[PDB]
């Protein structure tokens, strides 16, 4: 695929990134200390992972312009934007673990359980954000897309943190209730504190790139980039538990860490009083034998095949949506990225 | 005084700021307990303070801006601007109580140590932080300095959190240490972590919307503006020992939370190997004999003399600091701060 074959040159870039960043020391030496902390806190928490949604700028990128416009600084820059949406994860990623007290991330311990590290990850955090603004002034200071960067990172940043606040109160660690678990705010939540920053802000970085900052163009790219957050998200739940982990690169947690999956909503739409009561007894234990119960609970009131049939349902919406609202992008933009989620 | 004038207009500004940062679940509904806890936050955070630093735009932009030029909207955007240095600081405030661990903020219990809070603080920290840009987007989005009022607001948050890592760094909770207790680390930790954005921030705020954009003007204003930061956090870990808290709202509680204080510093390099000894024991215990300790070797080391003798260069200083680099600006642009400070 177009995302394999511009990987080895996006992860290369790193080096630059991280040097750049660390070119802040050489006419203030006073803060050199903290500047090797940056360069610590850069190297443990945007490498480990995919990659995905940083590429996804670079492939849109690639796609977007002209060949002819596609000189050394544009590409230089197309890459630099792509750290920057790998650096705004990083940031929600360190805090999201700080939350919810999670032990390990990308296989690896959290940056916070480090020795040392503790709660000195929320400033670390910060940093991380504050790494995006840097590198857009360093990079992209002088291009007519600039403040369109600036407000898009800064808008994606405020709609994920009214994601987490959405999902923090929906989830209270303590007032365990599943009353509150229903479809409508499960969306809301995967609208606002994921497929903003994962779906819409990469593809809409490209397009500022590319000279496409019309409203329409973006509220079109928004209404089909957004459908396939909600999709995946969904998927990513039933994987968590139903996904045989050897394709995947995690295991269920969910119903342990007591989170509002997609599985969980569906489970409380088609239960009976009996049926919720024996979900909200087990839902959320630590205890191995309580955990098993509630994956016994989903197999039978036919959760795999309520899955496989939004599955079908999902495949020719997104299609549909592609159809209506691509142009005047090239399909392929929003196909490229479909393929990788849906198959 | 001039600080005093403003103060109230000021104040009721914040009930329109809440207004319109809470008009976002209008047309999307689905966020509106999201909204609901936003308010909350900004509510308890922002409010109870002395809102000296969001005063210091409104009285530069008075000042700077020609009578004639200042109309209602104008004002409306000073007042806007002056919230968001307020708002800057909550953020600031807010985490750095969950870092260091701090019980009370304002006379009253830390944000994160209410009870359903906790560790959910640091995105409401950041969700304040995410209000900045957007008052700013809603307000200033048509006026020819809205890039530079983002640009100075990203460059103070970023320079702030190098102070706080800084500081983290030079004080490892656990790790106590008086080595990296120097003055020129103390120096570079005030410097980053305080006098940007409380000093420079407010006045370079009103600076551009007066449409004073020139480096030169704004390098002059900085190189006064930090020197009263400096001269500030040294008076302020004075009067946290050597200082009656009847004038101020806090107490010594620097010594037993082991901070990198202005007093441990030059109690330091006046210090023999006995007297280093003796510190060394005492300083940044729970112990209320040990606390005591510390205080009776400061006065033995002539530290409230020390500081007498600091005020008097000071005050020299500022003054020549003002002669030389306030010009095209009023001198009593400086003034009017140092007044508040100095006096
Ligand atoms: O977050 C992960 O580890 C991950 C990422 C993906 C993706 C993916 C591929 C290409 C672009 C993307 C953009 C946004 C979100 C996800 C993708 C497809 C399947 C499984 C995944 N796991
Ligand atoms: O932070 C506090 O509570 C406080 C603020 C002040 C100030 C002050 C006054 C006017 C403008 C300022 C701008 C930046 C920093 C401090 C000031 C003078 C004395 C004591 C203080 N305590």
């Amino acid at each position: 695929d177009v995302y394999a074959q511009e990987k080895q040159d996006f992860v290369q870039h790193f080096s630059q990134i991280v040097r750049v960043l660390t070119e802040d020391e050489m006419g203030h030496p006073e803060i050199g200390d903290a500047i090797a902390r940056l360069k610590e806190v850069l190297e443990y928490n945007a490498i480990g992972g995919k990659y995905n949604r940083g590429l996804t700028v670079v492939v849109a990128f690639r796609e977007l312009v002209e060949p002819r416009k596609q000189d050394a600084d544009s590409l230089q820059r197309a890459w630099t934007v792509g750290w920057c949406v790998e650096l705004l994860q990083a940031f929600f990623l360190v805090a999201d673990d700080i939350m919810d007290s999670s032990l390990t991330r990308r296989g690896q311990i959290c940056w916070y359980q480090k020795p040392g590290v503790g709660l000195d990850a929320i400033n670390d955090a910060n940093l991380l954000e504050a790494c995006i603004y840097r590198l857009l002034k360093l990079y992209c200071r002088e291009q007519p897309y600039y403040l369109n960067l600036i407000e898009l990172f800064l808008q994606s940043s405020y709609q994920t943190e009214i994601g987490q606040t959405l999902d923090l109160l929906t989830a209270p660690q303590g007032n365990v209730d599943l009353v509150r678990f229903t479809e409508k705010r499960y969306k809301s939540i995967v609208k606002y504190k994921t497929a903003f920053y994962s779906f819409y802000l990469p593809i809409a970085a490209a397009m500022y790139m590319a000279g496409i900052d019309g409203e329409k163009e973006h509220a079109n790219a928004k209404k089909i980039l957004l459908e396939m957050g909600e999709f995946f998200q969904i998927q990513d739940d039933y994987l968590d538990l139903f996904g045989d982990p050897s394709v995947t690169g995690k295991i269920g947690t969910d119903i342990q860490d007591n989170k509002c999956s997609w599985l969980v909503v569906q489970c409380l739409q088609r239960a009976t009083p009996e049926q919720y009561q024996i979900l909200k007894e087990n839902y959320g234990q630590k205890e191995a034998e309580k955990v098993a119960r509630v994956k016994a609970l989903y197999e039978e009131l036919d959760l795999p095949a309520v899955f496989l049939q939004y599955e079908e349902d999902s495949y020719s919406h997104i299609m549909a949506l592609i159809e209506q609202y691509a142009a005047p992008l090239p399909p392929a933009v929003f196909l490229g990225l479909a393929r990788k989620i849906y198959k």
